């Protein structure tokens, strides 16, 4: 007997699903990835349910102010998003103390502007919680109610929980290789050398993006072998692969991203107005996704701003990871021109075909420059031969206007001519995540 309660409003989209009215009760039979077999005791109809729409009945996951499964950096981004107020807050699982909790609170002061402060919630040996020893609580709900009545040493009195939206519904079960007829291509979003991108509807019920590869560009068996790896690369800063059509012309079906590529966005009316700290946050989000790719011993091979997508809520997601590996070189693709751009590519990849996570690090440095110039071509005024010969002699793009010196220093480290001298993405992620909050304590040492 394992009982679970619903969280959001969800109704059947497939055949044998159920329905949710923002609060019901369930007993799960078995599990199956993101979909679970559960039995209803409310309406007494039984069908599959999205596991991320429900919560374990004893746990904190029912509470509007608890955010399971998010990082400290996630927490800061979520709280600083528009729509939240002074004292907006969340409780989350602690990142540096397993089993315990952290409180994150939106703060403001005229010197530092909008910030998020973090507090350690300690667990008592015989039950209960505290932030300061003089104020203990039997439950986290009691803690929240206490600090909603007055700051009692915190930066702010707690106001309301961090805003959140209903999560994406999981992709249909057992629907990896799908029939072409299941997709209606609705609007062409982009055209390219080796394919197009469409907004589409899957089985009349789900909005997706579809990359449609040109005939002659890829083999089904070679593509599928790689796509079966790509689909396992799941991370908040990588675009999710939902499905594929494994017949030429090959289609790749992913989540739809409302603001297109980061290059498009930086060149748009809205994106050209992002302030420098937001640009640095974009850079950090991409570094986080590349650190994941690095941890997974994978190689992107074509990292550039045109291959970063931007969501409606301004989350950056890495796209086309690994795809260059399975685009074929033949008479069909040759007639479309250059396979990779010289200006983004590491010298050892150009000269010897040595593509590695370190050549991705080089490309990331070029991407940083694209970001801080809002989409300018790399090496303005220079031809491709000129760039190659200049790099050989120690030339690097100079620091542009409105570029923090430490960001430029990161670029220069990425552009070491020897690959082994370039930093890891783990390193880059750390420096960019902490770019402004360096020389500042992790947690607030409350009395
Ligand atoms: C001003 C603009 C109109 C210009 C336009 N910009 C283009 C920039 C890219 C845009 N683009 C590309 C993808 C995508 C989809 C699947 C995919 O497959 C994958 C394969 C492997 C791994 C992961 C994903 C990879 C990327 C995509 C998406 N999912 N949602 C929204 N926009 C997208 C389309 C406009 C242009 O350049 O024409």
């Amino acid at each position: 007997r394992i009982i679970v309660v619903a969280l959001y409003d969800y109704e059947a989209i497939h055949h044998e699903d159920l329905s949710f009215q923002k609060g019901d009760q369930m007993v799960v039979l078995e599990e199956s990835g993101e979909w679970w077999k559960a039995r209803s005791l409310a309406t007494r109809k039984e069908g599959y349910i999205p596991s991320n729409y429900v919560a374990r009945v004893d746990s904190l996951e029912t509470e509007e102010w608890f955010f399971k499964g998010i990082s400290r950096k996630d927490a800061e981004r979520q709280l600083l998003a528009p729509g939240n107020m002074l004292g907006s807050f969340m409780i989350r699982d602690s990142e540096t103390t397993k089993g315990s909790y952290s409180l994150s609170v939106r703060d403001y002061d005229p010197r530092q502007g909008d910030t998020v402060k973090h507090y350690k919630i300690r667990t008592l040996d015989n039950g209960g919680f505290y932030i300061s020893p003089r104020s203990t609580f039997s439950t986290l709900q009691e803690l929240v109610d206490h600090y909603k009545k007055g700051n009692d040493g915190l930066c702010q009195k707690l106001s309301v929980p961090c805003m959140s939206s209903k999560p994406q519904k999981p992709w249909e079960k057992d629907a990896w290789e799908i029939p072409r007829e299941s997709l209606k291509l609705e609007k062409k979003l982009g055209a390219g050398q080796f394919g197009e991108v469409w907004m589409a509807t899957y089985n009349k019920h789900t909005k997706v993006a579809v990359k449609t590869m040109k005939p002659g560009s890829m083999s089904v068996e070679a593509f599928l072998a790689e796509a079966n790896v790509m689909k396992t690369l799941q991370h908040d800063k990588l675009v999710k692969l939902h499905a594929v059509v494994t017949k030429e012309p090959i289609y790749i079906i992913t989540e739809f991203m409302a603001k297109g590529s980061l290059l498009d966005f930086l060149k748009s009316d809205e994106g050209s107005k992002q302030p420098l700290p937001k640009l640095i946050d974009f850079s950090a989000q991409i570094a986080e996704g590349m650190a994941f790719i690095e941890q997974r011993n994978y190689i992107h091979r074509d990292l550039r701003a045109a291959n970063i997508l931007v969501s409606a809520s301004l989350v950056c997601k890495i796209a086309d990871f690994g795809l260059a590996r399975v685009i074929e070189d033949n008479e069909y693709t040759a007639r479309e021109g250059a396979k990779f751009p010289i200006k983004w590519t590491a010298p050892e990849a150009i000269n010897f075909g040595s593509f590695t996570i370190k050549s991705d690090v080089w490309s990331f440095g070029i991407l940083l420059m694209e970001i801080v110039t809002y989409g300018r071509i790399p090496y303005p005024g220079m031809s491709n031969p000129e760039v190659i010969r200049a790099l050989e002699r120690g030339y690097r793009m100079p620091r542009p206007e409105n570029c923090p010196e430490e960001l430029y220093n990161i670029m220069m480290r990425c552009w070491k001519n020897r690959p082994e001298e370039r930093p890891t993405f783990e390193y880059i992620q750390s420096v960019l995540d902490d770019f402004y909050t360096a020389t500042e304590s992790q947690y607030e040492e409350i009395p």
